[PDB]
């Protein structure tokens, strides 16, 4: 690795769970934020149990205050998973693709840097994607906000004490899918390792939770919009009709289950589809593997309406996020990849990306800053 502890980071692919690269450590928790409390009946030791194996493991158990230390200003949150199991009521998805406003949608990425970094204070050169679309007309907003100094301080386990502090040099800023492509394509410190996936057509797809992005590489290239592009079906519309047919399986009793996501999504995590009830368990998973015949049935005809008339010309159909796990063996495509370490596909990218510019000849010193 680099000769000075600055970090180099790719990650935020997130409107399901934040996730980050830093090389040989690596972060992930679901996307969810509440405005905490100071915990204070809920802080007892009735149900308070640790089953991690790391600090890295207790990625998620955050309870945090973050400040914006470019400005003077503080906000106190439960962060990731912890926030499931405090605030149900108001814990929530943070969910706009612009970052200008809503220093909520910084502070998750804010708080995931924080718990990569080792050591109280270091710089960052960082990487990360936008959904596929806004790239054309967003991502110059982002390399202005995602900028400059932060600081946390955590009160939860391993993470506790500790008010770390990080300052982001300068962010490069990438189309979410992209990430996968360059994760497939390129070494570790940036060389090309496979032919095969630069020539002809291959077609590369994030089924993300907010939204399912595509995009077509040609030659190398990513094609520009009306072959690379974003739909709306994201995994978030399978946990809605999961939902109806919860509730459509509880209106029989007298006042019927009504779950926003969060709670499908945490049944999904924690507990492998058997929702909590009276008798033990409903189980939901033929209700889900019944919505993913649907949402991939629906990413593969969403994907044909702009992409037939290529179809025949593709290598490859390259599959990615945590999604493509649970989707992959029900989309249409003859050639089709599931990506090694399905997960992070698009913030490894943007690592190897930040790599490229945090040489000297792009952004660092010729000493160690
Ligand atoms: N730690 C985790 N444990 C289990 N499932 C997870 C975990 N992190 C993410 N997932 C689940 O994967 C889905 C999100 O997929 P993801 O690839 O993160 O979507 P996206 O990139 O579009 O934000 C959600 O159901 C989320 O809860
Ligand atoms: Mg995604």
């Amino acid at each position: 690795m680099f000769e000075n502890d600055i970090l180099v980071a790719g990650g935020d692919p997130g409107f399901g769970a934040i996730k980050l690269d830093a090389g040989d450590t690596k972060v992930l928790f679901p996307a969810v934020i509440c405005k905490g409390n100071e915990r204070i009946f809920s802080a007892l030791g009735n149900g308070n149990v640790s089953r991690g194996t790391d600090e890295e493991m207790q990625t998620g158990s955050l309870d945090v205050i973050v400040t914006n230390h470019s400005t003077g200003v503080s906000r106190h949150y439960f962060m990731g998973s912890l926030a499931e199991s405090l605030n149900p009521n108001e814990a929530h998805y943070c969910w706009d693709e612009d970052k200008s406003t809503d220093e909520e949608a910084t502070a998750l990425l804010v708080v995931a840097l924080a718990v990569a970094q080792k050591e109280p204070k270091a710089n960052i050169y960082l990487g990360t994607g936008v959904p596929v679309k806004y790239y054309a007309a967003l991502k110059d907003k982002y390399e202005a906000e995602l900028k400059g100094t932060w600081s946390v301080a955590f009160r939860s386990g391993p993470f506790k004490g500790q008010t770390r502090q990080l300052t982001i040099i300068r962010s490069r800023v990438l189309p979410q899918s992209y990430g996968v492509f360059i994760k497939e394509t390129l070494n570790e410190y940036g060389i090309p390792i496979s032919p095969k996936l630069f020539n002809g057509y291959v077609v590369v797809i994030d089924p993300g939770f907010r939204t399912t992005d595509v995009a077509t590489f040609y030659d190398g290239v990513m094609l520009d919009p009306p072959n690379s592009f974003s739909i709306e079906k994201g995994l978030k519309w399978a946990y809605t009709g999961v939902a109806e047919q919860l509730k459509e399986m509880t209106i029989n009793h007298a006042n019927p289950i009504e779950t926003d996501d969060k709670e499908l999504d945490k049944v999904f995590r924690v507990n492998e589809g058997m929702y909590p009830w009276n008798n033990g368990a409903i189980n939901l998973n033929p209700v889900m593997q019944d919505m993913l015949g649907q949402l991939g049935t629906d990413i593969s005809r969403e994907v044909k309406k702009s992409l037939k008339p290529m179809l025949g010309k593709i290598h490859t159909v390259l599959v990615a996020g945590k999604v493509g796990e649970m989707i992959f063996e029900h989309l249409q495509f003859e050639n089709k990849v599931l990506i090694e370490n399905p997960q992070f596909g698009n913030a490894t990218g943007f690592r190897i990306m930040a790599a490229n510019l945090v040489n000297n000849i792009t952004k660092k010193a010729n000493a160690a800053p």
